[PDB]
């Protein structure tokens, strides 16, 4: 049993809810929240901007030190950093950004990072301002992630379309 409430069960391991990923983390304090990161960990907008704002910019300060030491992530890659006031840990995952011309085949590699964690609160990778089709992102998630993933879909309209089109 875990603390996640109000989710629709899609598969053995994938759950979905209409929720802003920022308010859900604050309520649940999950072990792992996933950030929709870029390779520079520049948390300007989208999910990353919202998560970072909720940490009062502490996520960005920690991230800048991580990049100064390690250099940029890979598209499809990840790093584990603090969850600050939102979670124990934040798994910063880089899905391909279609609005930068990145290979959508890298979305499966991105979701493979989730398998290193038994339970996660996450957004749909490469959705929103990353430009991918969220229906596709959900299909890759279901077909790639084997650990227990709780997806927060911000758009009520999109949430309803994802559920009603799910195979
Ligand atoms: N909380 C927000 O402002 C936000 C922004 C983009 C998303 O994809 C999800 C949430």
């Amino acid at each position: 049993v875990n603390s996640f409430s109000g989710y629709l069960k899609l598969t053995d391991n994938v759950y979905i809810k209409n929720a802003d990923i920022v308010e859900e983390a604050k309520k649940v304090k999950p072990t792992v929240v996933v950030n929709a990161a870029n390779v520079y960990l520049k948390h300007g907008g989208g999910v990353a901007g919202a998560l970072n704002k909720a940490t009062n910019n502490a996520m960005q300060v920690e991230s800048d030190d991580y990049i100064a030491t390690n250099g940029p992530l890979k598209v499809g890659g990840s790093c584990v950093l603090s969850g600050h006031n939102l979670a124990k840990h934040c798994l910063h995952v880089v899905g391909p950004n279609v609005n930068k011309g990145e290979d959508i085949q890298l979305l499966k590699s991105a979701y493979e990072n989730f398998n290193q964690h038994e339970v996660l609160l996450a957004p749909l990778l490469s959705a929103g301002i990353f430009g991918a089709d969220p229906i596709h992102s959900l299909r890759v998630c279901v077909d790639t992630v084997r650990t227990n993933v709780y997806l927060a879909v911000f758009d009520k309209n999109l949430y309803d379309k994802l559920v009603s089109s799910f195979l």
